[PDB]
This record gives C-alpha cells, sequence and structure tokens, in this order.
C-alpha cells in the first residue's frame, strides 16, 4: 500500500482501458461492416438485368407465337411443344426452372424481412 | 403462317440459360441474407467492452483504497495530489486520463453508429411495408 502500488493500479487500469479501447475498434469495425450490404446489392442488381432480358425474350418468344399465328404466353407455347415435340424438354426445363426461381425469390422477399428483424432487435438491444 | 421451330428453340434455350443465371443470382442473395459475420463481430465486441468496463470499475476501488490509506481525496482529485508528490506517477496518470476520455468519445460515437444503423434498418422495413 504505497507509491508503488499505486503505480501498480494505474497500470493495470491503463492497461484495461487500451484494451477496451480496442474492443471500441473492433465494434466500429462490425458496425462499417457492409460486405453483406454489398453482396446483397450485387445480387439484386444482376436480379433487375435478367429480369429485364427475361421480359424481352418472353416478347421474343409471344412475337414468334403471334406470327405463327398461336396463342401467346404458356398456352401458345404448350401449342408449339404439342406441334413440335422436339421442344417439349427444353419448354418443360424453362417452366421447371421458372417455378424454381419464382419460389426462391419470394422466400427472398420474406428472408429480406426476416434480416432487417434480426438487425433491428440486436442492435436495439444494445440500446441502454 | 407456318412455326419457325427453329427459332422458338433459340428463344426457348436463351431463357432457359438466363432463368438459370436467376437461379445462381437467387442463390448470391440468399447467402448474403444469411450472412451474419459482423453481427457476431458486434456481439462479440460488445460483450468484451462489459468485461472489461467491468474490470475497470471494480480496478477503481483499488485505487480509492490506496487514495484512502494514504489519507488523501478519492477519485482524480487524490490522484492528482499523488501524482504531484510521486512524479513518476504523472506519464502514467496523464495517459489513463487522456485514454479513458478517448475511450469515452468513441463508446459515445458507436453509439450514435448503432443509432444511424437502427435507422436505416428501420427505413428499410418501412420500405418493404410500401412495396
Amino acid at each position: 500500500m504505497n507509491s508503488a502500488a499505486l503505480k501498480s493500479c494505474l497500470e493495470r487500469e491503463n492497461a484495461l482501458v487500451v484494451e477496451f479501447l480496442h474492443a471500441l475498434e473492433a465494434e466500429t469495425e462490425a458496425l462499417m461492416d457492409r460486405r453483406a450490404h454489398e453482396s446483397l446489392q450485387a445480387a439484386v442488381q444482376r436480379k433487375e438485368t435478367l429480369a429485364d432480358d427475361l421480359a424481352q425474350l418472353g416478347a421474343e418468344r409471344d412475337a414468334l407465337l403471334s406470327g405463327a399465328g398461336l396463342a401467346s404466353g404458356p398456352a401458345g407455347t404448350d401449342a408449339a411443344a404439342a406441334a413440335h415435340p422436339e421442344l417439349g424438354p427444353l419448354w418443360q426445363a424453362l417452366q421447371a426452372n421458372a417455378a424454381q426461381a419464382r419460389e426462391h425469390n419470394q422466400r427472398n422477399g420474406t428472408l429480406i424481412a426476416v434480416n432487417l428483424r434480426h438487425t433491428q432487435e440486436s442492435l436495439d438491444a444494445l440500446r441502454q
């Protein structure tokens, strides 16, 4: 219980503050970490570009269908596949892939909300 | 008019390849939405701060126990007196106060960033509630 004791105490207190500063640096890093956000943005942007490209190809298919005197959309394409059954497998795969895409897409649209709510609750628990 | 079977095959191939690229983009979207690396890092930082803050506050009792025994005031006042009387503690005490002030400011900044991220999260939720 002297001046060396007081020096020991200060040293250790300072050691904890410095460690706390490094913990703070880590907290700031996590708060500023936008990797997940950029990944999401990049995937959403791909999705938009591809969605536009598919609508264009959808119009192309309908133009060919209409050109041949057939109905547009799935019904017309069903009739094209009956008349040209060599196209059946491709039409069936497109349909199956589109249904999986729609399901997966609707699931991600919900999952965005889940993600936002996970984040909101984790952050709101730090509030006090 | 007659169906151009070749033209239709071509169109259906390109569509199906785009849908497939779209399934890949969807997988990337799910992966991004499931990425909690920042969340986990935050939690660990916060738990670390808590233990350190707790140890620090308790270690204040040792300082006050020493100041009280030497008949000095507690807290910063007594420690100023002690650093004056034992100058070899000056740099250490100055550093500790400066480091601590720095920590308080940084802690406040991080509290603000939490508020910023929470604002952005609510706005993002408000956006889905619309669309």
